[PDB]
Formats: structure tokens, sequence, C-alpha cells
């Protein structure tokens, strides 16, 4: 037992020129998690905190999984969405906890969906659009960022699809670079205008929300296979820059602040992280092209 | 029962003018008879820290189901099994789980407790560095030894005993409190020069806050601000196109905006500016270093 564990959120930061009345918000509470049989397997203390949420007048959501003790588990997901009874119970086992627990809709956060898998993807969240509109619930989705069609593991989500049976769509636009690739821009502007393209084209732009990154990371350079970097807050970044007194940089191209240092071993690092001139970019390309808001993350210890 | 819970971790970062870290874990908290009541699954943690040639250290703390308890830290160091008993069993973890020493959080510390808690730690320094082992404690931060609800940290006696001083410079204004700084450079200079005059200046640490704070103007006394973290800070700032000013005597960025219900909001927090100027301080005063807050969510 553990009385400091971090809650993490995801939570909507509305575009600025579209703002009793319809709620303007969200938090998506992480998160449950499910059964090959489509049961939810645990439960959360989650009362309070939806609780205060409602006070507040944004909209509690729930956010449903498929994590495992390992991580996203593919096979999980695949054995829901090839059994027909394990999805309809999966359904009403997802209404049944709006219902009972109080939320105001959910967030489906399905990772690592097979590539086969896609129009059951679809099916799936038609038939949860159904049950949960007819009790007046939202329906929002996490997907990773697209660029085309032509990705295999991001072949399960799609958009068009996707953005027919949601009220909402958080794009996950991060991790371009990540812990497990060479060092780079996590969320390079350029990438997130082609994202937007491309989803624009398929889905109602008031239904996007662009969701920004968690993590910023720190490369050993000279990259070496097998070795992981460390996944770090935007904050942790500026707080390395002082530590090791490294002036920070800012791509142009990418609209992406970056920094090198020596440590006390003489190893080389490449830090990319995000800032504040970033995070503008970020909601400037959102009310750009008329979308509905910027999404991030929040910690509320309890 | 959740996959994801953020593990809240203390951190270091050294002064560049004197160019070793550590980590402290949180948490393990104590029962008044001086045992340690929960577990933690941090042997992973602990080995990928000291992979990376940092040293890992474990929190403990007197915490309950309702926050930090005056009465536990009360009755462990009022009776004198009970607080050997503690300083054995902190010991027996640091030793079994592979740890490099200690963090000491005991927070709400009673005043009349104050030499006794100075002699728990005296007993514990002995017992830690037979072992080879570091002792280090987070303390709330003072200006001076006269306001009384924080009288029972002598920074004097406890400076002379631990290895490391983690000052939790931060909360001047808090979410119970009216409006302001959470960490004014004003009263950091005051904490460091209070500190430095009975403690030695390479083992203090200063901490920079976790959160910064969402006041409702025209301030209410009894009501609670929203506890936000510095990006969620800046990220509220686009949302309300609302434009971050900055104190120059406080060295601490704030904004104002209306938010949709008419209500007007003042926030307080802390930005690349005003964290520099606390490593600034830092190497001013020749102090040891930074402490910081790090979220590892597995």
């Amino acid at each position: 037992s553990n009385y400091i564990a971090g809650t993490l959120s995801f939570y909507v930061l509305r575009n600025p020129d579209l703002d009793y009345a319809p709620y303007s918000s969200s938090i998506s509470i992480f998160e449950y998690h499910i059964a090959p049989n489509g049961d939810i397997a645990n439960q959360l203390n989650d009362a309070a905190a939806i609780e205060t949420t409602w006070q507040r007048r944004v909209t509690p959501l729930a956010t449903i999984t498929n994590l495992t003790s390992g991580g996203f588990s593919t096979e999980i997901v695949h054995q829901v969405l090839n059994n027909p009874t394990a999805r309809t119970n999966l359904v009403n086992n997802i209404y049944d906890l709006v219902s009972t627990r109080g939320y105001g809709g959910v967030t489906i956060d399905f990772e690592q969906v097979s590539a086969a898998d896609r129009d059951l993807f679809t099916g799936f969240l038609r038939q949860l659009r159904d049950r949960l509109q007819a009790g007046g619930y939202v329906l929002t989705i996490a997907v990773p960022a697209k660029t085309s069609d032509n990705i295999p593991w991001l072949r399960g989500y799609d958009y068009g699809g996707i953005g027919a049976v949601v009220n909402y769509m958080f794009i996950m636009a991060y991790d371009w670079h990540h812990a497990g690739s060479e060092p780079g821009p996590v969320a390079p502007i350029t990438e997130i205008r082609r994202t937007i393209e491309f989803t624009i084209a398929q889905v109602p732009s008031r239904k996007i929300i662009i969701g920004v990154p968690l993590y910023g990371y720190d490369w050993i350079i000279p990259y070496q296979p097998g070795t992981v970097a460390s996944a770090i807050s935007n904050q942790n970044a500026i707080e390395r820059a002082m530590r090791y007194q490294a002036p920070i940089q800012y791509s142009a191209e990418y609209q992406s602040p970056f920094f090198r240092y020596s440590d006390q071993q003489g190893r080389t690092h490449e830090v990319w992280f995000e800032g504040v001139r970033s995070m503008s970019r970020k909601m400037q390309i959102v009310r750009e092209y008329r979308l509905q808001a910027i999404g991030a993350w929040q910690l509320t210890l309890a």
C-alpha cells in the first residue's frame, strides 16, 4: 500500500475562438481495464473524483483500456473484438459503469489494436455509441497520430469510420521519437500538420482534439541499440538544462526545443521536449484549422 | 486495481560549480510502535536508479489516511523502545532492499518533541553510517526560529547529525491561503541565510515546488485553490489567452484571466526564468544542489 499515488487524467483545453450551458471541458480518469470475456476487471476509488469534476462544471469521463501488468495487451482486445458475445458484454458493462458510478461518458483508450481488427473495432465503437447516446453519455476515443493508412501498427485505427461513430477524437500527436528510438522531436509541428491534414479530410473538425506530449526524452548520443532513453517531464528537461548549464535551443523546422550536454562520465546526451513556445504553436495550429481543442495531462495526488 | 499509478520521487540537481545524485522514493510510513507499516514493489526501481550511477533513498514518512499525523511521531519519539525499533527496521529496510540510504520526511512534528526528534536522528545516523548508509531529511523552510508550529525542527541540531538537509522552500502561498508566489526569491534568500549560519553549506539542498496554484480572486477564506502543475499553468494560460507576467521582486511568474462563469482567477507558478534564479541563488551561497520532483507512472 501507498497513499502517495498519482492519478493520471487527460483534460481538454478548448480552442478559445469557439466560446445551465453544455459543458466545454472534460477529464478522462485513468483507467479501467478489460478481461478477454469483455468484463471490466478492476474498480477504482473514483467516487470522490467524479463528484468533484461535476461540481467544477467539467465532464468526468471513464477511461477504458486494454492494459495488463506488462502494458497494453494486443491479445486481450483481439479476443474481445472477435467474440460477439464479449464485445456485447463489454458494451453493456461500460454502460453499467457510467450509469452506476455517475460518469458523463467514456474515453476508449485501446492501444496496439491489430490491423486485422480494424473494421471490428469500428463496429464495436458503433455498438458502443448506440448504447451510450441513448443514455445521453458521450463517446470519446484516444487514437495514435496517423499521417496515412500505410503503417501496420496504425492500420487498426480507421479515422473515417471512428470519426463517424464517436462524439470526439483525441489524437495523441506525440512520440514520433521516443525511448525506443533515435533522438529527435517528440511532436514536430511538421508531422502535426500532416496528421491534421489527413484527419480533416475524414472527420468533422469540431470532433478533433490534438493531444500534447506527456514525456520529453533524454538520449545518450552515439545512439546504441538495446538502450532505453530516459522518459522525463518537460519541467525535468528544463531542470537538467540548469544542472548542466546547457543552452536551450529551438528547431525552426520542427518548432521543438532541444539541448545537448555531457555528463559526469563524458557521455554526450541529447534532450528533446516541449516548452512554452512549442506549446503555443500547437494551440496556434489548432486555431488555424478550426479544431475543437488541445488535450493535455494532469497528475492529482490523493 | 490500477495499472497507471504515479510514483513520486524527489531528486537532486547538483550545483554545477561542484563539478553524484540521489532519488528519494516515496514512501514507507510508520506505526506508533515504530514498525514500518507498508511494502513497496521497489526492487525494480532501486536497481534501475543504481544502474544510472545515482543513489536510491527510501523515504520514511508519518503519513496516514488523512495526511501527516502529529500523533504518530508524538508517540514514537516519546517512547524510547519504539524509536529504537524504528531505527532498527529503517536499517533493515535499507540493507535488504539495497537502498543507498534514507530520507526522513516527518511532518507536523510537535514543538515539544524538538530535541527528542534531534536525538532520534542522532541515534539513526550512528546505525546508518556504520553500514555506510546516507541520512537525509526533508524539512519545512524556516526564516527564523520564532513561529511555534514549526519549531520542532532544530536546524542547527539536525544539520550536525544528518548528511544532507532537503529544505522544502515552497508553499509560502498554498491551497488554503491568499493568492501569491509559491516560492518567492525574497523568502528563499531569508531561508538560506538563516540556514547557512547554523548548517554547513554543502549539506543544504533547496527543494523547489511541485505545484503552482489557481485562486479565484476577491479571495474568500474557507475555499481551496486548484493545485496545478507548472505545465498546467502554462496550458491554462494558452486556453484563456492570458499574458504571462513576471514579478521582479519575487522572481516568480503569474497571470490573471476570466473564466466562462465570469469569475476572475489569479495563478502563481514557476517557469524557466524563476527556476534559473533558484539555481543562481544556490550557486551564490555555494550550496549543494536544487531538489526537484519526478513522476514515474507504472
